[PDB]
C-alpha cells in the first residue's frame, strides 16, 4: 500500500465532500433551514479541517461558507457575526461590483439595525464606529431604528440580495462530482 | 426543484462520505497517526449527525468508529473510555465468537491495567467492580502492575489483536464508492 498515493486520494474525497457541503449549506440558506444549516455548517468546517493546501477555487468555497455562516448567526473577533461577515465579503466575488455593492452597503447598514433591533445602543454607536455619516449616527442616538433609511436598507432586503448571489454560487456548483453521482442514483430508482 | 429528491441526494451522499470516513479513521488507527485520527473521527461524528435513520450497515459502521474512538481515548459516560469501547464491543461483531472474545479479555483487563500504569489504583478497583477473580483483585490491591498476568493481558496484545480486526473492515470497506472513485482519479494522473 502507497501512503503517499492513498493520502493523494484523501485529499480529492476532501474535496468533493466540501463542494457538495457548500451546495448543501447554499440550500439550507436559501430554504431557511436553521438546523440543516448549523449541521452541514459543522460538517463543513471539520473537512476544512482535513484540508491542508487549498487551490484559488478550494478557497473561494470556504470564505462564502464563513461568510453564509456569519450572515445566518447576524442577530445572535471582538466584532459582530455581520462586521465578520462584511470583513469576509470584499476578498470574495469583488469581479461583479455592482450587486458587491449593493450587498456590502446593506450589510454595512445592517450590522448597525440589528444592534439598534437587539435594544443594545451602546453597541450599535461602537459598530457605527468601527465600520465607519452624522446623520447616521443621529439615526442611532436618537434610538429612530424604524427611520425610512432603515426600511431601504433592511434586513429583508439584505436577505433577498444575499439569497439572490447565494442562487448563482447553488447553479456553478449544481453540477459537482459528489451531487451529480447521488442524484443519479435517486433518479435510477425512481 | 424537488425537495424530496435533493434532500435523498444528500443522504445517499452522506451514506458514502460515512464509509469514506470509516475507512480513513481504520487507517489512521492502524497507523498511529493521531492528529489524523483526531481530525477524521470529528469529520466522521459531524457527517453521522447529518443521518437520522441508518441501515443494518451503516449502524455497524459507527459502531465500530465508537468503539476505535474508545480505544484510541484508553490511556487518556461515568464509566473510563476502555469499559465505554467494551460495551459497544460485544453489541457488534458478535458473529466471529474466538476472535472476538480474546479483544473482549484483553479489554477488560487493560481497563483496570491503564488505571495501574496510571497510578490511580483506587480507580482501577472501580473498575473492576464494574466490570467483574479473587487473584485480580490481589493484583490491584498491591499494586502489582509488572505481574506476568498483564504481561500476557498487556496493552500491546490488546492492540494487535484490535489492529487485525481493524485490517479485515479496512480490507471490506476498500472498496467503497466514494474511496475508489478518488483512488481512480489519483492513478489517472500518475
Ligand atoms: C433566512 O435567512 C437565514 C437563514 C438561516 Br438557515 C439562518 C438565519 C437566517 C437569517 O436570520
Ligand atoms: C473554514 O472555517 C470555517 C468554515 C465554516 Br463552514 C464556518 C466557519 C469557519 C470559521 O469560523
Ligand atoms: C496505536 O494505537 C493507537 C492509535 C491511535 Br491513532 C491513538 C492511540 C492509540 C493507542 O494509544
Ligand atoms: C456517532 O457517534 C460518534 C461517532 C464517532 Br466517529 C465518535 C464518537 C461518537 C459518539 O461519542
Amino acid at each position: 500500500e502507497d501512503a503517499g498515493l492513498v493520502a493523494e486520494a484523501e485529499a480529492v474525497a476532501a474535496g468533493w465532500m466540501l463542494d457538495f457541503l457548500c451546495l448543501s449549506l447554499c440550500r439550507a440558506f436559501r430554504d431557511g433551514r436553521s438546523e440543516d444549516f448549523r449541521r452541514t455548517r459543522n460538517s463543513a468546517e471539520a473537512i476544512i479541517h482535513g484540508l491542508s493546501s487549498l487551490t484559488a477555487c478550494q478557497l473561494r468555497t470556504i470564505y462564502i461558507c464563513q461568510f453564509l455562516t456569519r450572515i445566518a448567526a447576524g442577530k445572535t473577533e471582538r466584532i459582530t457575526p455581520l462586521e465578520s461577515a462584511l470583513m469576509i465579503w470584499g476578498s470574495i466575488e469583488k469581479e461583479h461590483d455592482k450587486l458587491h455593492e449593493e450587498i456590502q452597503n446593506l450589510i454595512k447598514i445592517q450590522a448597525i439595525a440589528v444592534c439598534m433591533e437587539n435594544g443594545n445602543f451602546k453597541e450599535a454607536e461602537e459598530v457605527f464606529e468601527r465600520i465607519f455619516k452624522s446623520k447616521l449616527l443621529m439615526i442611532i442616538s436618537q434610538k429612530d431604528t424604524f427611520h425610512s433609511f432603515f426600511q431601504h436598507f433592511s434586513y429583508n432586503h439584505m436577505m433577498e440580495k444575499i439569497k439572490s448571489y447565494v442562487n448563482y454560487v447553488l447553479s456553478e456548483k449544481s453540477s459537482t462530482f459528489l451531487m451529480k453521482a447521488a442524484a443519479k442514483v435517486v433518479e435510477s430508482k425512481r
